[PDB]
DNA sequence: ATTATGACGCT
DNA sequence: AGCGTCAT
């Protein structure tokens, strides 16, 4: 009843960018843009594989992790940008530092959470606060909100997309109480405000579109984002969630769509997060441990409180190639070079982090995968990262990895490795 | 031959 | 510390 709490004390938005290496891309070469397109890396192999798509080239049929060659056996005139290549590998770094291009844009409003290279969640709750101030218990206008969407709107008592976006949100806004500057979903829809502004700043300062959810935490924050893209912002209230989740499959959730999640249909035989309402507390953490449980019971309810953490860059950086079938590395001079390529471009990217971030790598961590393991990591291996030096850290992770080489010859590498990967951690202010 | 990352939980 | 899971 009174007491209990019902998840709508902050306000948490999700941006992601839009196919970003493909508007990166778009961006630096016009004649990709409005156009189906895809960002791939290498080409050798099966015209190479497909990362990143417009929505374009999604309407027939393209997907990320699809060879380039069978991508356009959907879609013959698809266009394709392809990664840069450095020192024999798929180097990134235009896409990182347009990147920080955006993060930047977003951190003016609001502290942030970087979750990845094209999202990064936002803590609005005392934004909003500030605006309601502002606002002086006056009306939200609809024409604030131009881009988004509420979530189980409209209802009740209209056949193009914009005229339903529009009727929801008239809805949505015609029930509000703007009378009551601790209500829910006013703040949230003061969210919403904000994000239309960092969302229109964001693309006219750097020509990038994004989409972007408006909840009470992360989890429906990111799950709001997803549900009308490209190019449009969601509105989830705590009131849009017995619906919503009531014919969600369990796998959208984030941290759901692996065994977890599996486990928990399988053992519950249930298929959507609404049916997992039925279930006490303690049932859901007999069968899926404390933590787990406790979070699926909230959860399944609208009620997560992992915090927005203030943190705008990656905590780690690393450097990794795959070596595939018959390129797998298999004499002790292949792996000190490629050691000696991967520990170059991480150093180029460390000194380039020390300079403008003011910080320093302490531990360097060296992951390796042998021929005939299905894991993505086979071993993993610490050591001191003292100096920004490619040559020592090569050799460093040459002495931690040495003893694994079976091969009583000492030219040779065996099993040969399918996969090097230099990942510098443990960062102090410097 | 699905690649290149990045975050985080467990023991 | 080293390994596994999840995302994509
Ligand atoms: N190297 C690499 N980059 C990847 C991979 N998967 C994704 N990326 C890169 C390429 C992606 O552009 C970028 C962001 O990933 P998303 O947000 O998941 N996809 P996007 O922004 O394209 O489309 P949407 O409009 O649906 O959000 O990460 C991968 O497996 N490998
Ligand atoms: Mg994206
Ligand atoms: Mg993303």
């Amino acid at each position: 009843g009174p007491h209990m709490a019902t998840g709508q004390d902050r306000v948490v938005a999700l941006v992601d960018m839009d196919c970003f290496f493909v508007q990166v891309e778009q961006r630096q070469n016009p004649h990709l843009r409005n156009k189906p397109c895809a960002v791939v890396q290498y080409k050798s192999w099966k015209g190479g594989g497909i990362i990143a798509v417009s929505y374009e080239a999604r309407a027939f049929g393209v997907t990320r992790s699809m060879w380039a060659d069978d991508a356009k056996k959907l879609c013959p005139d698809l266009l394709l940008a392809q990664v840069r290549e450095s020192r024999g590998k798929a180097n990134l770094t235009k896409y990182r530092e347009a990147s920080v291009e955006v993060m930047e844009i977003m951190s003016r409003f609001a502290v942030i959470e970087r979750a990845s290279i094209d999202e990064a969640y936002v803590d609005l709750t005392s934004a909003v606060q500030e605006r309601l101030q502002k606002l002086q218990g006056q009306p939200i206008s609809a024409d604030l909100l131009p881009s988004t969407y509420i979530e189980g709107l409209p209802q009740g008592p209209t056949v193009q997309k914009e005229g339903m976006r529009k009727q929801g949100l008239f809805q949505w806004l015609d029930s509000l109480q703007i009378d009551n500057l601790t209500s829910p979903d006013l703040q949230l829809t003061v969210g919403a405000v904000i994000v239309e502004e960092m969302r229109a700043a964001i693309e006219r300062e750097t020509g990038f579109q994004c989409s972007a959810g408006i909840s009470h935490n992360k989890v429906l924050a990111k799950l709001a984002c997803g549900l009308n893209k490209p190019n449009r912002q969601t509105l989830v209230s705590h009131g849009s969630v017995p619906q919503l989740f009531s014919q969600m499959p369990i796998r959208k959730i984030r941290s759901l769509g692996g065994k977890l999640g599996a486990s928990v249909i399988e053992i519950l035989g249930i298929e959507y997060m609404g049916e997992l309402t039925q279930f006490t507390e303690s049932q859901l953490q007999s069968h899926f441990g404390e933590k787990n449980g406790s979070w699926l019971y909230a959860m399944c309810r609208g009620i997560e409180h992992d915090p927005v953490k203030p943190r705008q860059l990656p905590k780690t950086i690393g450097c990794s190639k795959n070596f595939p079938g018959k390129t797998a590395l298999a004499t002790r001079e292949q792996v000190q070079w490629w050691l000696l390529q991967l520990a170059q471009e991480l150093e180029e990217r460390l000194t380039k982090d020390r300079n403008d971030n003011d910080r320093v790598a302490t531990q360097l961590v060296v992951s390796i995968r042998v021929q005939g393991d299905k894991r993505l990591s086979s071993l993993r291996r610490c050591c001191a990262l003292t100096r920004y030096d490619a040559h020592k850290m090569s050799h460093d992770a040459f002495t931690v990895i040495k003893n694994c080489n079976t091969s009583g010859i000492q030219t040779e590498w065996s099993p040969p490795l399918t996969m090097l990967f230099l990942c510098a951690t443990k960062f102090s202010a410097s």
